[PDB]
C-alpha cells in the first residue's frame, strides 16, 4: 500500500516491475515528467545520448531500464548522468507465466532484418509494450541506429493506441563516421577499418541525392564495392515509414553487411532531388 | 477535451475524444469503468453495467463497437445484430455517463498491422475452428483498455475462454487494470443470456434449456467424481431434441495446461439449427462439492 522508497537525486535501483511502476505512478502524480530509455545494459556513449535527451525534459525523472530480453559499471554510468530510477528485473520477474500472449509485428518485420531473424522484432515489440506498461512514461527514448525496430515501435504506438511520445534520438558514431554499436569491439584492425566504408556510402548518398535516386543507391554501392570482406546484405531506399520509395521527397537509406562473423547496420535520411 | 455533461449520456465517436475525457475525469478523482460490448445488449450486459455503478465515485465507460478483426470470411461479421437505438436507450435508462461508439476506420486506419497473439489456449475450444478468432478480440480489447485507460474492466462469463484469455492478456503485457467478470445472467429456465438466442425458433428455444439443464446437472453430480459429472451432462445433451454437442469439456479452472483438481470449469458448445450457443459453470470434483 506504501509506496516503495524514492530518494530524489539519487540513482534508485528497482529489479521488481511492480515497485517501479508504483514509483513512478507516485512521481507522475507529483508533477514530474517520467522519461523511459530502455535498454540491455553493457552501456555506451550512445544510451548517454539517449538519457541526455531525456534530462533535457523540464520536469523530467529519468527511468533506465536494463534487461537483456532472451552491473555496477552501468550504474555508476546512470549516477554520473544524474539519472534518478534505473530498472533492473530478471527475466523471471518480466515473464512469471513464461512466453504466452505476445505481440505480433505487421509484415514490415519480415523485411530486412527480419529475412536473417523473422522473429526478432516480435520479441522487441513484446518486451518494449512491457516497459511501456510498467513504467508508463510520457516519452521513450530510442537510438536511429536500428531504424526498422525504430518504426515498428512506431506502428506498435499507432496500432495499439499507446500515449506515449516515442522519441528517435540521432545515432551517436565514432569520429570516423562508424555507428556505436556493441559489436565493434569484436572488429580485428582490417574489418574496422573496412566497416567505416557503410557510413561513407550513406553520407555519400545523401550527398549524391541532388542528381536523384539512382546516383544516390549508385553513389553509395560504389564506396561499398570499395572495401574488402563487406559482404553486404542489403541496401535500400525506402520512405520514412519503411514502405516504397516516393518519386521525390524524404527517404531513409538503409544498409546491412557482414564482416567476417559480425553484422553491421546503418541508415541515413536522404532527400530526393 | 470535448464537452461532458454529468448525470446525462454523452456519446464519442472519436478514440481521441473519449480518451480525454477520460483522463480528465480520472484526474479529477473519479473511477473509470469499461464495459466493451459489441452492442445488441441485453439483461447480461445491463448487469455488467450496474457492477461497474457499484464501484465507488465511477464513471461508467460502455464501448459498442462490433470488431471486424474477430469474424473470418462467411457471412458472421453481415450477421452480427445490430440494434444501436435499443442499445443507447438502454444506456440512459442505466444512468451510463459514457457511450464510445467508434468507427471502423477511426480504430483500424491503417488496417490489420500490429496484432496480439494469444497464447497457446487461443487454438483450443472455440478457437479450433478459427484460428484467428482470438488474436482478434484481444487486439480490440487492448486497443479499447489503451484509449479508455480504465480501473476496471467488467466482462460476463458466459464467454469463458474469452475471459481468461482476457486475464492472460492483461498479466502478460503488465496492463494497469483489473479485470471484473460477472456471473451469467439467465433467462428464468437457465438459458444463459445471448445476442444469439433470438436465432431459436420456439421448438429450439424451448430444446436449448438442456445446456443450462446439463450443466447444473453435473456440478451436483459432481460428488461422485468427475466421470458421474460428464456423464450427467451428457445424459442431458443426448436427450435433447435437436441439440447437436461440439464439445463438452472439463477443464482446470484457468483452462491452462494443468490437470483438473478440486476446482473445475465445464464448458459446452452445441448447435441448435444453425444456431451455436455456449454456456459454462463452475464444477467443485467429491469433497469440494
Ligand atoms: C543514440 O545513439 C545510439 C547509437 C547506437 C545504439 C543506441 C543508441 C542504442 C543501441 C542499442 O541497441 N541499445 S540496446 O541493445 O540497449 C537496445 C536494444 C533494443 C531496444 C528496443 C532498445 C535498446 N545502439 C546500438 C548498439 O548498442 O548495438
Ligand atoms: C453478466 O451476464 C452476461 C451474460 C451473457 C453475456 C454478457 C453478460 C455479455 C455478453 C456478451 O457477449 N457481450 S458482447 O458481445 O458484447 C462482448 C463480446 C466480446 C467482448 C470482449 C465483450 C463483450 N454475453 C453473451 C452474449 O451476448 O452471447
Ligand atoms: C491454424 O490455421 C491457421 C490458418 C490461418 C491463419 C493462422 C492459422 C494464423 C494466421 C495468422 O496469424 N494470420 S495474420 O497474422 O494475418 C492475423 C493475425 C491476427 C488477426 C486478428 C487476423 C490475422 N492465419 C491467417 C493467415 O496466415 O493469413
Amino acid at each position: 500500500m506504501a509506496i516503495p522508497a524514492f530518494h530524489p537525486g539519487e540513482l534508485n535501483v528497482y529489479s521488481a516491475p511492480g515497485d517501479v511502476a508504483d514509483v513512478s505512478r507516485a512521481l507522475r502524480l507529483t508533477g514530474r515528467r517520467v522519461m523511459l530509455v530502455p535498454t540491455m545494459g553493457a552501456l555506451h556513449e550512445g544510451h548517454l545520448a539517449l538519457v541526455r535527451a531525456a534530462k533535457r525534459v523540464p520536469g523530467s525523472v529519468v527511468v533506465v531500464s536494463i534487461f537483456v530480453n532472451p552491473p555496477d559499471d552501468d550504474l555508476a554510468q546512470l549516477r554520473a548522468e544524474g539519472v534518478e530510477i534505473a530498472f533492473t528485473p530478471t527475466t523471471a520477474a518480466m515473464y512469471p507465466d513464461g512466453l504466452r500472449t505476445t505481440v505480433q509485428p505487421g509484415p514490415l518485420a519480415a523485411e530486412l532484418e527480419g529475412g536473417p531473424r523473422p522473429t526478432h522484432f516480435a520479441g522487441v515489440l513484446t518486451v518494449v509494450l512491457k516497459l511501456l506498461q510498467i513504467v508508463r512514461p510520457d516519452r521513450v527514448f530510442f537510438g536511429e541506429k536500428d531504424y526498422q525496430q525504430l518504426v515498428l515501435i512506431r506502428q506498435l504506438v499507432a496500432d495499439f493506441n499507446l500515449d506515449v511520445a516515442v522519441v528517435g534520438v540521432p545515432t551517436v558514431r565514432e569520429a570516423d563516421g562508424l555507428a556505436m554499436s556493441s559489436r565493434n569491439r569484436y572488429l580485428d584492425p582490417a574489418q574496422r577499418a573496412a566497416a567505416v566504408a557503410l557510413s561513407a556510402a550513406l553520407t555519400a548518398a545523401a550527398h549524391a541525392a541532388t542528381a536523384g535516386a539512382q546516383a544516390a543507391l549508385d553513389a553509395a554501392r560504389a564506396v561499398l564495392d570499395a572495401a574488402p570482406g563487406v559482404a553486404v546484405d542489403y541496401l535500400e531506399l525506402r520512405d520514412i515509414g519503411l514502405g516504397p520509395m516516393p518519386l521525390n521527397g524524404s527517404g531513409r537509406l538503409l544498409v546491412a553487411a557482414r564482416l567476417g562473423t559480425t553484422r553491421l547496420l546503418d541508415n541515413i535520411a536522404i532527400e530526393i532531388g
